[PDB]
């Protein structure tokens, strides 16, 4: 009943914001640009500083014309509408959003510890306790998102930032969607795609549980379970129903992963009648205090090294390009609801 009532309140609060989204809550010249933190085919993320408060933020800037060209309109509207409505300890907070003649802007909390990906690659692999600490946070986050009828669809180490307490903050809702039943879009990252996405089926939240299996494997091994030089070769491995485990994996870890990396979605943990409880009650999680994780009372495996809220040492270096705003409005109609 405790979990039922928690998730019922969570859904009520989400739906109120979902139905009446916030809009136009800052503007670009309220911020100073500090550094580019990441780049993609239609946008970038920039460390900015608010000129009046001095607070640092990560500002995601999407070029409207590129969003249209790369057929990402609905996805960008999903991302903003979802992010402004969610509230969970392991989800990055959206603080402002706005648009101008050229771009869409989402201003989010800045997490100076950087991406899990960097730390994983620096250390090689995480011990099982360390992987389990992060995995537990993802399990709770997916329990929350799925109870709101949301599918995340982009779980991977680059989208999980490590905060000042060593806890995860999930970023990048670009593929997240509110789904009743099935959805069909081909999206994600090749190594993390569930078989039913590769096979062009209508799929559901089970794809997030598959991706959790991939993430746990990668955290504990140092490399993902399905790897190859070309995506088609990765996809052949994903659909095959075969996975090999390093000998150092515990038996409990192997068993959990066989049930998350189950090619038959109707047999996959997280998608059975007992839902998330098949995962939470698995022996690999026997040492996990779920409430203590949620309350952020567990001491983390490591605290990232950084000097202060504006330090960018844990992020890498990108060419610094202009944020140009056209004199003329672009794509106004397509982005009316943003
Ligand atoms: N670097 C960050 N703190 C960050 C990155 C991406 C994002 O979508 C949100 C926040």
């Amino acid at each position: 009943e405790s979990v039922k009532e928690f998730l019922a309140k969570a859904k009520e609060e989400f739906l109120k914001k979902w139905e009446s989204p916030s809009q136009n809550t800052a503007q670009l010249d309220h911020f100073d640009r500090i550094k580019t933190l990441g780049t993609g085919s239609f946008g970038r993320v920039m460390l900015v500083k608010h000129k009046e408060t001095g607070n640092h933020y990560a500002m995601k800037i999407l070029d409207k014309q590129k969003v249209v060209k790369l057929k990402q309109i609905e996805h960008t509207l999903n991302e903003k509408r979802i992010l402004q409505a969610v509230n969970f300890p392991f989800l990055v907070k959206l603080e402002f959003s706005f648009k101008d003649n050229s771009n869409l802007y989402m201003v989010m909390e800045y997490v100076p510890g950087g991406e899990m990906f960097s730390h994983l690659r620096r250390i090689g692999r995480f011990s099982e306790p360390h992987a389990r600490f992060y995995a537990a946070q993802i399990v709770l986050t997916f329990e929350y998102l799925h109870s709101l009828d949301l599918i995340y669809r982009d779980l991977k180490p680059e989208n999980l930032l490590i905060d000042q307490q060593g806890y995860i903050q999930v970023t990048d809702f670009g593929f997240a969607k509110r789904v009743k039943g099935r959805t069909w879009t081909l999206c994600g990252t090749p190594e993390y795609l569930a078989p039913e996405i590769i096979l062009s089926k209508g799929y559901n939240k089970a794809v997030d549980w598959w991706a959790l299996g991939v993430l746990i494997y990668e955290m504990a091994a140092g490399y993902p379970p399905f790897f190859a030089d070309q995506p088609i070769q990765i996809y052949e491995k994903i659909v095959s129903g075969k996975v090999r485990f390093p000998s150092h994996f515990s038996s409990d870890l192997k068993d959990l992963l066989r049930n998350l990396l189950q090619v038959d979605l109707t047999k996959r943990f997280g998608n059975l009648k007992n839902g998330v409880n098949d995962i939470k009650n698995h022996k690999w999680f026997a040492t996990t205090d779920w409430i203590a994780i949620y309350q952020r009372k567990v001491e983390a495996p490591f605290i990232p090294k950084f000097k202060g809220p504006g330090d960018t040492s844990n992020f890498d270096d990108y060419e610094e390009e202009e944020i140009r705003v056209s004199i003329n409005e672009k794509c106004g109609k397509e982005f009316t609801e943003f």
